[PDB]
């Protein structure tokens, strides 16, 4: 019954990663664009914001330091390719709580949403 915004460049990931949360009864607001992302994170409390490295109008970083002037420690995951994530790691280790490797498994994927809501950063 958690809710999360998902920014996902992967137009078949966004759509069916969007369908199987609502299937496990989370409500997801799917955006498109990062400045979106950001007022919705401002307007509305998300139990889990879902985002990959660059947001495309702006990096996650700078969604993150932007939501952190009135939403500080706010809960932010990072999916992305092997590549983009180690280039910007020692930075997402500063504002996300987990990050995942593509590819991956809608089922898994999933799975670690489920489990970081538990307090667990693994399935």
């Amino acid at each position: 019954g958690k809710r999360i915004l998902l920014l996902e460049k992967e137009r078949n990931l966004a759509h069916f990663l969007s369908l199987e949360l609502q299937k496990e009864q989370y409500r997801v607001d799917l955006v498109e664009e990062g400045q979106k992302a950001l007022s919705m994170a401002l307007q509305t409390d998300y139990d889990l914001i879902l985002l990959n490295v660059n947001l495309g109008d702006m990096m996650a970083q700078d969604f993150a330091e932007k939501l952190s002037r009135t939403k500080p420690a706010s809960v932010i995951m990072i999916l992305d390719h092997w590549e983009d994530l180690q280039e910007e790691l020692e930075v997402v280790q500063r504002f996300a709580v987990s990050y995942i490797y593509k590819p991956v498994l809608i089922e898994n994927l999933v799975a670690r949403i489920s489990a970081i809501f538990r307090g667990r950063d693994f399935i």
